[PDB]
Order: structure tokens, then C-alpha cells, then sequence
């Protein structure tokens, strides 16, 4: 597979495994490398979490507008938004933006509670036709990234297919699809991943994940090239040793090869 050779060289230099899926929604063209292998989700579940909350918000009138009045017991390390609004509370919409754009852990856990926990998010992903996605822990308990553990994993292909359904397809009603897209476009944590691979003129929405252990980190994105239909892509990494370091540069490099390989 000549298309695959640069991805194999990249993951060999990195000391692990890289999984890539990219789909051009204009051509139908794809690039695939280990696309159906499982990789840890890490914080990247929070994008799908926000989409599941938007889906619920379609039939639960005013759900997104609902103030959640949480206590200190709800706070988690790296909850910089939730900690700031601890007096006044946050709406479900504000919690969703914090979870997506800052990876706020308390916000992610409050939204998981809205859905019936990790099992509720998994059930939402099954409802849109994703059979690969698995989540069974709350933050910060889903991040062990142990090689061969299928818990708290998905595949680059399933992530890309689900992201397309939610951001571009019909899995959400249009006003909810639009809110999901705007949350992803405002992500603050992905500047060195897929965003570093795309021409500066192209709009990007993304969500990152970083377990760090076992060289584990990821990003998925919708990309709007000038004058073209969007591209959806996912890049996930892992490595065999607990102290193997993740690399943002390797994720950006894999994203460039994906864009270069599209027909
Ligand atoms: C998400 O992937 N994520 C990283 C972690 N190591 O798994 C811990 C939980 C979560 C997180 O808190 N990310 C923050 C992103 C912004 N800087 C602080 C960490």
C-alpha cells in the first residue's frame, strides 16, 4: 500500500501506532490508515457529549437554557470555567461550550449526569449508528489508555462517520447541528493538531483528547476548504509503553498526509 507508507514511517519514528480516517464530503474520497483500530478517546468524548445534550435539547423545551446550580463537590482538576461560575451556576449551553472548548472536566461530568452517565452517551452514539464508540467512566477515570483495553475507545473511522452525521448530516436538527459546529469552531485546545495542518484560510472545528500515557492523544475535525464541500477527519495515536510521550507534531503531520492523499 504505497499511500500507507508515509503513515507507517511516521508511526515508526513516533514509536507507536497512528490511526487516520479522512473523508472529502465533496468527492466521497477517503484516506485510511489503521482506520478501524481502537484508540483511547481521552477528552475527545466531550464533543460527542455536547452533541448528545443538543439531541436531548430538541424535545426537552428549554434544556439548553437551564441553569445548573452545582456545588464544590462537582469540581474536578482542570475545571477552570466551572470553578469561576461556582456562585451563579452555568446553563447547560455554557457547560457544553466549556466541556468542548476548554475540556472543563466538572462541566463534562455535569452533562454526563444529564444523559444518564457514560452509558447514556454510549446509547446516544448507538442511536446514530455508531457501534464502535465505548465510554464507561466519568472524568478523570477514563484516561488509563492501557494497551488492549477496549474500554473508553473508538476508531478513527467511527469517530469521523459520527462527526459527519452530527455536524453535516441529519443526526441533529439544523439549529442543534449549527450550535455543535460553532462550539467545535471555538475550541481553544487544538491549535497544534489538525488546525496546524490546514491552510490558514480554511475554517476548522475540532475536539482534542490527550491521555498522555502510552503516547496517547488525538484530534478530530470538520474542515471547510475555500470553495469546497467540507472534509471530516480524525487522527488518534497510542504507543506500547506507559511513559511513551504523545506528540502534537505527529498528529499535525498525519493530518497533512491525510489532506495530501485526498482525491
Ligand atoms: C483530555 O484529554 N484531558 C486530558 C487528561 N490528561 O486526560 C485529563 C482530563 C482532560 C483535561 O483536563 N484536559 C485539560 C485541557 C486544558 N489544559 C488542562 C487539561
Amino acid at each position: 500500500n504505497l499511500v500507507a507508507e508515509p503513515f507507517a514511517k511516521l508511526e515508526q519514528d513516533f514509536g507507536g501506532s497512528i490511526g487516520v480516517y479522512a473523508m472529502d464530503t465533496g468527492s466521497g474520497a477517503t484516506v485510511s490508515y489503521r482506520a478501524e483500530e481502537r484508540f483511547p478517546l481521552c477528552s475527545s468524548f466531550k464533543g460527542f457529549l455536547a452533541a448528545a445534550v443538543l439531541a436531548r435539547s430538541q424535545q426537552q423545551a428549554g434544556l439548553l437554557d437551564t441553569p445548573i446550580r452545582y456545588g464544590k463537590n462537582a469540581l474536578v482538576p482542570w475545571s477552570p470555567i466551572s470553578e469561576k461560575y461556582l456562585t451563579t451556576g452555568m446553563t447547560v449551553a455554557e457547560l457544553s461550550a466549556a466541556a468542548v472548548q476548554y475540556s472543563d472536566n466538572a462541566a463534562a461530568n455535569l452533562l454526563l449526569k444529564e444523559l444518564g452517565g457514560p452509558a447514556g452517551l454510549t446509547a446516544f452514539m448507538r442511536s446514530i449508528g455508531d457501534t464502535t464508540f465505548r465510554l464507561d467512566r466519568w472524568e478523570l477515570e477514563l484516561n488509563s489508555a492501557i494497551p488492549g483495553d477496549a474500554r473508553n475507545t473508538s476508531s478513527p473511522r467511527a469517530v469521523t462517520e459520527s462527526l459527519q452525521k452530527l455536524t453535516l448530516g441529519s443526526a441533529l436538527a439544523a439549529p442543534q447541528r449549527q450550535q455543535f459546529v460553532d462550539w467545535l469552531k471555538g475550541n481553544t485546545t487544538g491549535n497544534h493538531r489538525i488546525r496546524a495542518a490546514v491552510p490558514a484560510d480554511w475554517a476548522v472545528g475540532d475536539k482534542t483528547g490527550t491521555c498522555g500515557v502510552y503516547g496517547t492523544a488525538n484530534d478530530y475535525a470538520v474542515v471547510w476548504p475555500t470553495g469546497r464541500a467540507p472534509i471530516v477527519l480524525a487522527v488518534y495515536t497510542r504507543a506500547p509503553n506507559k511513559d511513551d510521550k504523545h506528540s502534537e507534531a505527529v498528529i499535525a503531520a498525519a493530518a497533512r498526509l491525510a489532506l495530501e492523499g485526498l482525491g
